[PDB]
C-alpha cells in the first residue's frame, strides 16, 4: 500500500480511538484540524507508517493541544499543551458558524444598534469573522471572533445585498462574552435584493444556448490505482487531500523513456489570504486567511456532474474528520479528467512539403471551495509537453458595505447605496522541488539589454543573465515584468545531452503583491505576501508560509522566521514559495454574483528534456 | 447587402478588369497587395460603395503604383506612382519564394562559399528574407532580398536542422544581380536531422491517447448571415479578412436588453514583427515583419476538421487576389465555433440555502498562418460575460544557426552544433474603439498604495487612480505590472445606472517590449514596439503602426509620425494600439518542432453594464 494514499474512514476512526484510549479526546474537546502527515525523507525504503496530526480545542476553557498519533501502531507520538497567546489560536471551528450571531442577539448594545436601524434581530445574519491582532489587549490569549451584520429579508434572500454598515462587534467565544460593540453611526441599509435566481432580476432565461457535448467513447486516458495514484501521458503523481490545504499533489514525475524522472515532490496552496483595503474601522481589521484560519479543504463542495465538471470525470471523495473524530466523506469533492487543449505543435513546410499538426491535452485535478461569500476553484493542470500550471478561479458574491454618499477612495459602488470594499486575494504555492531528484538550486533570470556599440554595431543584440540564489538570506525575490524575470529550478548534478543542467522555469503573472503598509499588522502576519518568491531549505516542520497557528497570531511567523536560518540552498533539498494574487476593485458586473476571474502560474521544462518530449504524439483520428 | 461582407471572387475579377480597362494591369505588373476598404465614417446611411486598394509592382523596373478602385462603379478612384526610396518598397511577392536561391545558384561567390563547405548547390535552400535598412547605400530605392542557406539532405528533409552559418548574400530582385556575398568563415553545418515524422526520432507512437469527442447535437448557438455576420449570446459582429492583417473583426457590439451597444468598431493585428538579438553580421539585420512585409492573411492555412478545429465548426473560405488579379479562395481558412469554458459563476450560500452554478462559453474566430519557419494561430474570443480576448499561439520550427563552440550570449543550443538565435515576436493590436458609440477617452489606472497614519491608522488602505490621456502627445504609455496598471476606455457621455461612465478595461500581460537599443534601425522602423500602449485620433489613412509600405522603409513611419499631430483624444473617435509580445530564448524542448507558446490581452467590461450581464444564463442540462 502507498504511504501517500488518501486517509480512509477507518484511519480517522482509529485516531479517534487512540485520542480516546489515551485520554485526549474528552467530551469537551473539539478537533479543529486533523490530517495525515507525509512520509519522512528517505523513510520510504518499504514500511507502513501512517501518522496523523491533530489540533484539539477545549470549550471548557482549558488549554488546547497539538497531538501526533501513529494509526499504524495505535500510539500517541507526542501531545503538547499550547499557550495560544504565544503560538496562536486554533483554526475557526465549523461549530462557530452561528455563535457570533447567537451571542450578539442577546446583547443589549447590539440590540440597541439594530433597534436604531429598525432591523428585526431574527433577520440579522452575522458570520464568524476572524479577528487578527490589533490594539485590544483583552484579546491576547483569548479565542475572539468579530461580527458584521447582513439583513436577510426572508430565509432565501441574499444577505450580502443588505450590509449594515457603521456597526461591528467582537466576541470572546469561550467565555461567551461580547467584549465590544462599536457603532460609528447610521448608514442606510441597501434596499435592492441580490437574488440571482429571482426571475424579476434575471429576466426570462436565455433559450439560445445549444448543448455542448464532451464524451470519451473509450473512456479516459488516465488510470487511477491505489485510490489516488494517477498515470497519464507519461505523468505519474499521487492526489492528496488535506482539510487545510485542499488538494495536494505528491510525487509529480514524468516517464522519459524508461526512466521515471521526478519533477516536484509536493505541490500545494499552502496559504491564501484576503486583505481588505477599506480604512473604515468597521472593516479595517479584516483579513481572511481562507486557508490558514478557515481550512479550505473542509468546505470543499460536492461537485455535480455535467454542471461543475463536464465530460468523462473520475471523482475522488476524500474523507476528513468532524469535530468529534468521526470520519465524513466529501462526496465527489475532487474532479479528475483530461481536456483537449487546442494545437500542440504545427508546421507547414514549403521546402519539405510536409504538413504537420498535433493536438494538445491536459490532465485536470480540481476542487471548489466556499468560504463565506467567496467560492474558489483550485485547478492543477499537467500538459503533454511537460508544462505544469495552477489556476485559481475566484467567484462567489463580493463582500459588501454601504457606499458612502460622497464617494470613496476605498470602496466601489454596486447598486444604490451598496458598496464593495477593495481587497486582494493572495495565494502562496509551496512547491517542494525535486527536479531529477532532490539536489536542486534556483536562479533568477532577467533579460539583458545591450548598448549599441562595439560588438553590437547595429544595436540589435539582447541577452539573458542567471543569478544563483545561494543562501536563504538571498532568496527573497520580487517580480520584474519589464525585464522578463523568471526563476529557474535546476539540478546542477543532472545534465541533458547538451551538457546543460536540467531545469524548469517558473513563469509568474507578475500581479501586484500585498499593498498594505509594510508596518501594518497584515504585512507582519502575511509577510509571505509582500514578495513574489521565497526559497527555503526543506524542513519537515516548515509547512505553511504563515506558520502552524495563523488565527490571532502576532506578526512574524512562518517564512520570515524560517529564512533567518540562512541555510545553503545551492544544490540542496529546497522549497519554492510563490506568492500570486488578484487585486479586486469590484465592478458593477460583479453584482449580484460575480463572474469568474483567474490568477495562477506555470512551470515549463527548460532543458529538462533532450528534445521535444511530444514527438511521439500521433496525429488525431 | 452589408458593406462589411467579405470580398467575393466576382469583386476581385472586376478589380482586375478595371485595372485592365484603365491600363494599370499590364502583362508586366504584379499585384503585391489587394484588399477591400472599410466604409468611411457615417457614409453608411444606406448605399453600396465597395472600394479596393491595390499595390502594383513592376518587374520591368518601372515605378510601382498605389491604386484605389470602385468595383461598385467600375472606376479608378486614384492611381499614384510610388517613389520607393521615399515611401518604402512593396510587400514581398509570393513569386519571390525561389528567386533568392535561383539567383545565388549561379553566382561565383556563392558557389565558392558552398564549395568550401562541400555543399551540393542542388540541396541548398534559401528564403526571400526581408532586408531592412542598414549601411548599404546601393539598396536605397532598390527592391532587395537577403538570403541564408539551409541544407536539405533529401527533398523531404527539414532544412532548418542544417543552417549554413558564416554566410549571407544580398540580391537586387529587379536587376537580378547579387549585390554582395559575405563569408565570415566556416562553421560546421549541424549534422543531426530534425525530421519529426521519422520513426527513428519520434520513437514508437503513443497508443495511450483515448479519443475526446466534442459534438453539438442540436448544432451551434451562433448564426451566420450575409456570409460573415455573426450573432451569438448577445454578441453581434462581422468577420472580415484582409491579405495583410488576416482575420479582422468589425462592429463588435452587445445586445443589452433591446439595445445594440457598440464596443469595438474594428479589431485587428495591424503588425507583427520578429526582431533577432544575435549580433553576428550573418543575422544582425534580420527583423521579419510577418504582417507588414510578408502579409499574414496570404499564407493562411487550410484548416483540417478534427485536426486544427475540433467540434462543430463553421468555416469561412476567404477570397484573395493572386499576383495577376485572379481570385483564389483559401478553403477552410477561418474557423468559427463555440467552446465550453468552465465555470462562469458559482456560489453556495449557507444563509439562503441556495446552491448556484453556471457554465461559461466562448465564441472563437480563428486562423493559422505560416511565414517561413513560423506558424502562428490568431484567436479572437468573445465570452458570455462580455470579455473580449485575443490570443496568439506561436509554433513552427525555430530559426536556426550554428552554435558557437565557446557558447554564446545571444544564441541557445538545440542539438550538437545547432543554435537558435534569441528573438522576440511582437504584435500590435489596433482597436478602433466604440464604447457605446464613438465618443471615447482612455484613462491609465494604477493601484495606489497608502501610508499608515491619520485616516489609515492600521495601514491597510489601498486605492486606485485614473489619469485621462487628453492629447496624443500624452498617450504613449508603458506597462507597470508592479502597480497593476491597466487602461480604461470609456464613454464620458454614456453613464450606467449608478451615474458612472461606461467602460472597458484592457488587461495586458506586461511582457517585455522591444529590447533593441533605442538608436537601432529596428527601434526606428518598429517604434510602436517600444511602448505598450498608444492612443491616436481616428484617421482613415492611419491603418498600420509601421505605415503602409514597411519593406526597406527608413525609420520613423507610422505611430511616431501620427501622434506628432497632437490631436484631442478626450471624448473623441479614438484608436488604441496595444503592443504585446513573446521574448524567446529557445529551449531544447523547442527542437525539432516547437510546442505552442502564447501571448495576448483581454478587455473586460468596467461599469459598462448595470449588473452582471449573465444572470439570464440557465442552469446546464
Ligand atoms: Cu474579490
Ligand atoms: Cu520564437
Ligand atoms: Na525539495
Ligand atoms: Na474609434
Amino acid at each position: 500500500a502507498s504511504p501517500f494514499r488518501l486517509a480512509s474512514a477507518g484511519e480517522i476512526s482509529e485516531v479517534q480511538g487512540i485520542l480516546r484510549t489515551a485520554g485526549l479526546l474528552g467530551p469537551e474537546k473539539r478537533i479543529a484540524y486533523l490530517g495525515v502527515l507525509d512520509p519522512a525523507r528517505g523513510a520510504g525504503s518499504e514500511a507502513e507508517d501512517r501518522r496523523f496530526r491533530v489540533f484539539i480545542h477545549d470549550v471548557s476553557g482549558a488549554r488546547p493541544q497539538e497531538v501526533t498519533v501513529s494509526v499504524t501502531n495505535g500510539t500517541v507520538i507526542s501531545a503538547v499543551e499550547l499557550d495560544t497567546a504565544a503560538t496562536g489560536e486554533l483554526p475557526v471551528l465549523e461549530e462557530e458558524f452561528e455563535v457570533v450571531e447567537q451571542l450578539l442577539a442577546t446583547d443589549e448594545r447590539w440590540l440597541k444598534a439594530l433597534a436604531a436601524r429598525n432591523l428585526d434581530v431574527s433577520k440579522v445574519r452575522v458570520a464568524p469573522l476572524s479577528a487578527g491582532v490589533f490594539e485590544y489587549a483583552e484579546e491576547r490569549g483569548r479565542r475572539i471572533l468579530r461580527g458584521l451584520a447582513f439583513v436577510q429579508d426572508f430565509p432565501e434572500d441574499s444577505a450580502w445585498a443588505h450590509p449594515v454598515d457603521g456597526l461591528v462587534a467582537y466576541v470572546d467565544v469561550v467565555s461567551k462574552e461580547v467584549t465590544r460593540v462599536i457603532d460609528t453611526g447610521v448608514f442606510p441599509v441597501p434596499a435592492e435584493h441580490g437574488n440571482y435566481t429571482d426571475p424579476e432580476l434575471t429576466g426570462p432565461l436565455r433559450t439560445t444556448q445549444k448543448p455542448i457535448s464532451i464524451t470519451q467513447p473509450e473512456g479516459p486516458s488516465f488510470t487511477v490505482t491505489g485510490g489516488n495514484h494517477i498515470e497519464w501521458e507519461k505523468w505519474s503523481l499521487d492526489v492528496g487531500f488535506d482539510v487545510r490545504e485542499g488538494v495536494v499533489l505528491h510525487n509529480i514525475a514524468f516517464r522519459d523513456g524508461d526512466r521515471l524522472r521526478p519533477i516536484i515532490n509536493r505541490a500545494s496552496i499552502a496559504e491564501m489570504v484576503v486583505p481588505y483595503g477599506d480604512p473604515s474601522p468597521i472593516r479595517s481589521w479584516q483579513n481572511y486567511f481562507d486557508t490558514g484560519e478557515y481550512l479550505v479543504g473542509q468546505y470543499a463542495n460536492s461537485l455535480e456532474l455535467g454542471c461543475d465538471c463536464l465530460g468523462d470525470i473520475t471523482y475522488l471523495s476524500p474523507v476528513i474528520s468532524d469535530a468529534f473524530g468521526n470520519p465524513r466523506e466529501i462526496r465527489n469533492g475532487i474532479c479528475m479528467h483530461e481536456e483537449d487543449w487546442g494545437i500542440l505543435a504545427k508546421h507547414s513546410d514549403l521546402w519539405s512539403g510536409i504538413n504537420y499538426t498535433r493536438r494538445n491535452r491536459r490532465m485536470v485535478i480540481s476542487f471548489f471551495t466556499t468560504i463565506g461569500n467567496y467560492d474558489y476553484g483550485f485547478y492543477w493542470y499537467l500538459y503533454l509537453d511537460g508544462t505544469i500550471e495552477f489556476e485559481a478561479k475566484a467567484t462567489g458574491v463580493v463582500f459588501t458595505s454601504a457606499f458612502p454618499e460622497g464617494g470613496s477612495d476605498n470602496i466601489s459602488q454596486l447598486a444604490p447605496g451598496l458598496g464593495a470594499p477593495f481587497h486582494q486575494h493572495i495565494f502562496s504555492a509551496r512547491l517542494d522541488m525535486a527536479i531529477d531528484g532532490f539536489t536542486n538550486r534556483v536562479e533568477e533570470e532577467d533579460v539583458v539589454r545591450q548598448t549599441m556599440g562595439p560588438g553590437n554595431e547595429r544595436g540589435n543584440a539582447f541577452s539573458r543573465k542567471r543569478t544563483v540564489l545561494t543562501r536563504e538570506s538571498e532568496a527573497v525575490r520580487e517580480a520584474d515584468a519589464r525585464t522578463g524575470r523568471t526563476w529557474i529550478i535546476s539540478n546542477p548534478e543532472s545534465k541533458n545531452r547538451l551538457n546543460e543542467p536540467v531545469g524548469y522555469k517558473l513563469h509568474a503573472h507578475n500581479q501586484p503583491t500585498l499593498l498594505a503598509d509594510p508596518g501594518s499588522s497584515i504585512a507582519r502576519r502575511a509577510a509571505f505576501a509582500t514578495k513574489d518568491l521565497w526559497v527555503t531549505r526543506y524542513a519537515d516542520d516548515e509547512r505553511y508560509p504563515t506558520g502552524d497557528f495563523v488565527n490571532q497570531h502576532s506578526g512574524g511567523a512562518g517564512l520570515p522566521s524560517y529564512i533567518a536560518q540562512d541555510r545553503d540552498i545551492d544544490g540542496q533539498d529546497i522549497v519554492v514559495w510563490h506568492t500570486f494574487g488578484l487585486t479586486h476593485f469590484p465592478r458593477v458586473e460583479d453584482w449580484p454574483i460575480m463572474p469568474v476571474d483567474t490568477v495562477g502560474f506555470k512551470l515549463r521544462p527548460e532543458g529538462f528534456f533532450d528534445r521535444s518530449p511530444v514527438l511521439d504524439v500521433p496525429a488525431n483520428p
